[PDB]
């Protein structure tokens, strides 16, 4: 036996596995139970701590993926299958993973905690693109990632009810963060230096832990990649959450809240998944059925309101976006779009796409979108319309929520660093018209290009090593700079850097003109 | 001993004119021809009546009186403002017109240009030096006509429905002059079947209203709209708001001691003309720039609908129009009420003064609408740069009142059968007395259209004289042919390509879009916003 792979947690003993990287070995502890399995009567309920076990838990392989919808838009296509579950689905899915250097560190080592995205309806810590071995070897951190419940299992809410209070998937995350505080030192990690990082709904999750006091004591720094808690998709009101939960029950043959949840608990998990998309109020892209609910407990107010009221002195945040946030989502419902065409849409398709990408707004609000995003010297140019609808979806859902979060946090005491990721991977299987699509900086942050079995260029590996150094520099010090400098983002100067194969370039404004529309004017329009 | 060239018989009787010297040769001028009975006493606020025939010879030898009007006092003695102020005595006896013709008189019928001055429907006169028609007639051998029309309350006070102050009588003054041209211009050598209206600011709005009023449209064949359009937010008023303004004016001068309309106007008619002028600005609903108290009223008679609706519903096949704007339409107006502005300094305003100026420049709109304006005209990478803010507020006022109304009319006329030519005038005269930050201000293309640089007593450069001769040729070519191009080309403006040309000392340059991004806000979105 190898003593470096034997660890005792508070719940008992674990057996890890030695992993190889091109830079040397890494210790991995995969599939550590941190909660009791949320099954049967535990479905929809907050997680409970895993009870202690005798013997040695096998922690040499990833555990099951939480039950979720499986994308079937392009079967067998690398660009979609890389996000699909790579382990069997199960409601017994509340496990987390710890990578550490080999041999295990003997001094407290900074901890990175990864929260995956997936629109709160999908995702897994076991995805190849989230493999922590390269970050841990290159930058000598401890990396933790957890599975959390998604879809109805994590976020179905009948607000005020106790059988389905909502946001339990966020409580799964919080329980994992409490687990890190209590046990990460046994792996060499420093519980006093925990940096949360996450992408899309993972970034939204990070922001929500920033705005929920019970979570704030469990970490010290935050990274939000291509997502924010204050967008139009990451939260839902109590009334609409109840309507969606009630329609799902009807769609699966179920009838007060007590009897409703009891009937839902009798249904196979896959039956809930098969009706998940049909509780949305309209055809759309970038909207998900079961998301965090604002009900006064986990979030005592809207994320917007909590961001505006917060004192954020002493917090450092790293936030950013990819160059083309909107393009990926257009093939999931915007008319005229496909990954196998040029998607050169007409004005009619553009106008129809605006209602799909900006759903549930008045005709006047939609007219305002069309005004801002039309070039009135080229109102019908297909290439310009394609780019414009990509901008609509990306600005509305990602760029402008991130810009507002960054500006408000900076103006209220936080040190913010902002980036735009502008390198299209040579490996990218999506068509050229999508540019740098949503999600495709993750493989570089995790050092995946260092994997020899993959086909990245020599320059891309150096680029990955640069990004891993920025991220780990930020985790260690709150400052990504290697001591061309990366300046903090401020509400006035609005400075950010471009991340690509070229050295850092400092620019001003995260789509400032467009985001003034989404963040300043449009909310006034919807009030009246 | 008389000169046969200076004697003309019109339908009302005989006239005697004068021979005008010009740098290029002699011109015949008949200045101060009565075309209506004097609208005095009981005739105040009433539609004009045709001038009754006279015996003997009327001396049409000098400009007649300016119609009674407010006199600008913002910068006393400043050439930039005094050039627009009355240069004849003020009088309600002011319905006279002017005819310039070549010397000797043309033998074959000659195209006619008819000028309608601007001045916000509250001021102006055909006698202003800058409207001297002698150079156009000499250079391009056309007949030039200009008329005085009543302004202010005398021309546009309206108690809608009443026959004692029906409104729009200043427009009826213009139409009667136009009827006079149809009936009499051939006696001067002019061709009544080739008449081109042209005007600037309120004169341009007037031209457009004659295009949209069937009884006027039969009296001309082509139109030129300089820096103005009938569909602007300042050029017309609704029936109720016109009544409110008339009733408030009467109240401020002691009438009645609202109520009965006949009683009210009878009391108004006893008030001295200057007393009404002294309270004219007090009836506006708020502090503003580019808003005028008494303007054409949309009451179903002269205008059967709003100019917007008439433009959208009209068939304009067989019409040629020439339209355009100056480069900085808004700047002149900011010193008349926008906080922080003055011709004397650089008017580098603050953000707070910019936001306050938006409400002055876009008066009587909801807070939401004002927010939309601020959104579109703020550079959110430089939201507080004083120079950018000054320029932005100029664009706000200029796009809202001139550029975008002109662009809407140009686009709809073109799409509905008219041949349209569009320009942007971008030469700042060497003699301009306004400060440099104002750029090319509203109204300062006129002197080049009328060829004023050819006047020996003024100091224009030689290139500006050549420029002035170029523009006169464009305008006269359009008057003769419907196309400013001489028999680099000036392409027609269409709703798609939206091409226009730049007028300056360099040869014509073709460009696209009359501030298309901005005017989409004003012409397409903002009306939708004001509807809920
Ligand atoms: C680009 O493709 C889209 C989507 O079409 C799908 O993908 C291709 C395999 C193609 O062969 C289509 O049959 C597929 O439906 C096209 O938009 C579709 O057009 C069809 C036929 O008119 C219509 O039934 C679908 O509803 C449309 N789908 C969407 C999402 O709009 C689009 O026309 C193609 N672009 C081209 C050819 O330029
Ligand atoms: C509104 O007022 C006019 C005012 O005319 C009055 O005529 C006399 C009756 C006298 O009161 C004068 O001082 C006024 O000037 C009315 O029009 C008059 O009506 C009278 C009688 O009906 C008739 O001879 C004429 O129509 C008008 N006389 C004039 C002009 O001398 C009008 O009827 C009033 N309307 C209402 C509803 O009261
Ligand atoms: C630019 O001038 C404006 C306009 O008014 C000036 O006031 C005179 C006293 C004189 O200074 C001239 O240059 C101008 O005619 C200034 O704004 C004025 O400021 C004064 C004093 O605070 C105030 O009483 C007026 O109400 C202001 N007028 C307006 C229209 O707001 C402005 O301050 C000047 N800009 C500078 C000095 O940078
Ligand atoms: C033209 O020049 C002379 C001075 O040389 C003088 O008349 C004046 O300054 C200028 N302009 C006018 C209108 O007189
Ligand atoms: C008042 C003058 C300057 O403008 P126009 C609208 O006539």
């Amino acid at each position: 036996e190898d003593a470096e792979l034997l660890v005792t947690v508070r719940g008992g003993r674990l057996r890890g596995i030695r992993l190889k990287t091109p830079g040397g070995p890494v210790s991995a502890f995969l599939g550590i139970p941190f909660a009791e399995p949320p099954m049967g009567p535990r479905r929809f309920l907050p997680p409970e701590p895993k009870q202690p076990w005798s013997g040695v838990v096998d922690a040499t392989t990833f555990q099951s993926v939480c039950y979720q919808y499986v994308d079937t838009l392009y079967p067998g296509f690398e660009g979609t299958e890389m996000w699909n579950p790579n382990r069997e689905l199960s409601e017994d899915c509340l496990y987390l993973n710890v990578w550490t250097p080999y041999p295990r560190p003997t001094s407290p080592t900074p901890v990175l905690v990864w929260i995956y995205g997936g629109g709160f309806y999908s995702g897994a810590s076991s995805l190849d693109v989230y493999d922590g071995r390269f970050l841990v070897q290159a930058e000598r951190t401890v990396l933790v990632s957890m599975n959390y419940r998604v879809g109805a299992f994590g976020f179905l809410a009948l607000p005020g009810s106790r059988e389905a209070p909502g946001n339990v998937g966020l409580l799964d995350q919080r329980l994992a963060l409490q687990w890190v505080q209590e046990n990460v030192a046994a792996f060499g990690g420093d519980p006093t230096s925990v940096t949360l990082f996450g992408e899309s709904a993972g970034a939204a999750s990070v922001g929500m832990h920033l705005l929920s006091p019970p979570s704030r004591g469990l970490f010290h720094r935050a990274v939000l990649q291509s997502g924010a808690p204050n967008g139009p998709w990451a939260t839902v009101g109590m009334g609409e959450a109840r309507r969606r939960a009630t329609q799902l029950a009807h769609l699966v043959g179920c009838p007060n809240d007590t009897e409703l949840v009891a009937c839902l608990r009798t249904r196979p998990a896959q039956v809930l998944v098969n009706h998940e998309w049909h509780v949305l109020p309209q055809e759309s892209v970038f909207r998900f059925s079961f998301v965090p609910v604002v009900d006064g407990d986990f979030l005592s107010d809207t994320p917007e309101a909590l961001i505006n009221a917060g004192d954020f002195h002493g917090l450092q945040v790293l936030v950013g976006v990819v160059k083309d946030e909107g393009s990926y989502f257009l093939v999931y419902g915007a008319p005229g779009f496909s990954k196998d065409n040029e998607s050169l849409i007409s004005r009619a398709e553009f106008l129809a796409g605006v209602r799909v990408g900006v759903p549930q707004v008045s005709d006047l609000a939609a007219e305002a979108v069309v005004l801002h995003y039309t070039d009135w010297l080229h109102p019908e140019d297909p290439a310009r319309l394609r780019e414009a609808l990509s901008d609509v979806v990306g600005d509305h859902n990602v760029v402008c929520p991130v810009a507002q979060l960054a500006g408000r946090l900076a103006a209220q005491g936080a040190r913010v660093y902002a980036y735009v990721f502008e390198h299209r991977a040579s490996t990218l299987s999506w068509p050229l018209w999508m540019g740098v699509p949503h999600g495709y900086e993750i493989e570089f942050i995790f050092g995946i290009p260092l994997d020899p079995s993959r086909n990245y260029t020599a320059e891309e590996k150096i680029f990955a090593q640069r990004l891993m150094r920025y991220w780990a520099n930020f985790a260690r010090t709150g400052d990504p700079n290697e001591p061309p400098q990366w300046p903090p983002y401020t509400a006035g100067a609005q400075q950010y850097v471009s991340l690509d194969l070229r050295p850092l370039e400092v620019r001003r404004g995260l789509r400032a003109q467009a985001c003034a529309f989404w963040n300043r004017f449009l909310p006034k329009l919807l009030s009246a």
